[PDB]
């Protein structure tokens, strides 16, 4: 097969993650805020490096369209992490999470849909 559990979970991953941020940031730390900005790229990161490889892996262009998409937003959510690395408030890094989350979430909705 193409493989796709792999990628969903990829996708769980950071959503458990942003998940996990979003408590965290009300713990209130800087190291920890820095160490979970880092943890949400790497997974990012990643999960591009896979995408990429599933993208050429991809049986129909159809379906390639849904993965190509994917692959550009994590890209962009990435980029914006990249400036939260630079600078940023507690109120807007939560809010980046919370946002970041609803993305994810459309992405496993729309690839949960085998059809
Ligand atoms: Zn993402
Ligand atoms: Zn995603």
């Amino acid at each position: 097969m193409d493989e796709l559990r792999e990628l969903l979970k990829a996708e769980q991953q950071g959503i458990k993650i942003l998940k996990e941020v979003l408590k965290k940031a009300k713990e209130g730390d800087e190291q920890e805020l820095a160490r979970l900005n880092q943890e949400i790229v790497k997974a990012e990161k990643q999960g591009v490096k896979v995408y990429k490889e599933a993208a050429e892996k991809a049986r129909n262009p159809e379906k390639r369209q849904v993965i190509d998409k994917i692959l550009e937003d994590e890209e962009k959510h990435i980029e914006w992490h990249k400036a939260a690395s630079k600078q940023g408030n507690a109120e807007q890094f939560a809010s980046l999470v919370q946002q970041h989350l609803q993305d994810e979430q459309r992405h496993v909705e729309e690839i949960e849909k085998k059809n």
